[PDB]
């Protein structure tokens, strides 16, 4: 009973039936078992690569290279490059295509479907931004993949590691290249101004790591030395390569944030605040898509 997602969240009280529903309980629990997997885990670690993850991150590749075929022209605007629009363009016309690739020809039916979420997680073509809600919509087209057999629970790590941290260069490589903005205000409130998952399952891989604290993020030498093995220095990483000055001028809340003694509860706090900052935000989640794969009615089992 494949259908193309559609926004569900119209009122405030609609909150309500998504923290209710199916597609948030699918979700939360992808992005928790996920976070367990990866828990205290470099991200070379030895995980098993199957011929989907191989193809998923083949599809991202092809994102890649086409931002490289569409570079950035000069403009009067100082915000979001216009050739961002271009690239988009071929993503929003591919995307079934693309997505072709990944899930097997018999269950062709579940492409378009799937295919939405990939459309609704490299930004906003209008203002030409990013923010939580689009990264959110990755996890949630990985998740259906999950969902209709595509990926397994032995394909957990590389998800996150591989396929996950593949999409999150070439999102850095869109938000540099097209000078990209922060969706909404997150640039102001936003734990980052384009980020949060990698936080999340960032500070997953760290919990009890027998050097790096949270106190150490915030190091520039521990950031560049690091980063290669972990998803939450590299995110940090990008910050001190784009920004300039002191975390508590820049990065706020990733500053206080590096104030939490324990990578623990950095992780666990992070995912209260994701819930609060993003799944319960009205004005990130309210353009979350509901189809079959992840159904606005309640929660069964
Ligand atoms: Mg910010």
């Amino acid at each position: 009973n494949f259908i193309i997602p559609k926004k569900e969240i119209h009122t405030v009280p609609d909150m309500g039936k998504w923290k209710r529903s199916q597609a948030y309980a699918d979700y939360i629990g992808f992005i928790l078992t996920l976070n367990e997997g990866v828990k205290g885990k470099k991200l070379t670690f030895e995980y098993r690569v199957s011929e989907a993850i191989e193809k998923l991150v083949a599809l991202l590749n092809t994102l890649d290279r086409w931002i490289d075929e569409t570079p950035p022209v000069d403009q009067p605007s100082r915000f979001g490059n216009k050739a961002y629009r271009t690239w988009y363009a071929k993503l929003d016309e591919e995307a079934e295509n693309l997505v072709a690739t990944v899930v097997p020809t018999h269950l062709a039916a579940a492409v378009p479907e799937v295919a939405v979420y990939l459309k609704e997680s490299v930004g906003n073509s209008t203002r030409i931004d990013y923010g939580t809600g689009h990264e959110a919509a990755f996890a949630a087209f990985l998740c259906c993949l999950c969902k209709i057999g595509v990926l397994r629970v032995d394909d957990q790590i590389a998800i996150v590691f591989k396929v996950f941290n593949r999409y999150l260069e070439v999102m850095r490589k869109l938000q540099k290249t097209y000078r990209m903005e922060p969706a909404g205000s997150q640039g102001v409130w936003g734990l980052d101004d384009f980020q949060f998952l990698p936080f999340i399952w960032g500070s997953s891989q760290l919990i009890d790591h027998p050097y790096l604290e949270p106190r150490h993020f915030v190091d520039e030498k521990a950031v560049n030395e690091n980063h290669k093995d972990y998803m939450f220095l590299e995110c940090i990483l990008f910050i001190t390569e784009m920004k300039t000055g002191p975390f508590a001028e820049h990065s706020n809340q990733l500053w206080n944030i590096s104030a939490v003694p324990s990578w623990s509860k950095v992780n666990q706090g992070l995912i209260r605040m994701y819930k609060a900052e993003c799944l319960e935000k009205f004005p990130v989640i309210q353009h979350f898509k509901f189809g079959s794969l992840l159904p606005i009615h309640p929660v069964t089992s």
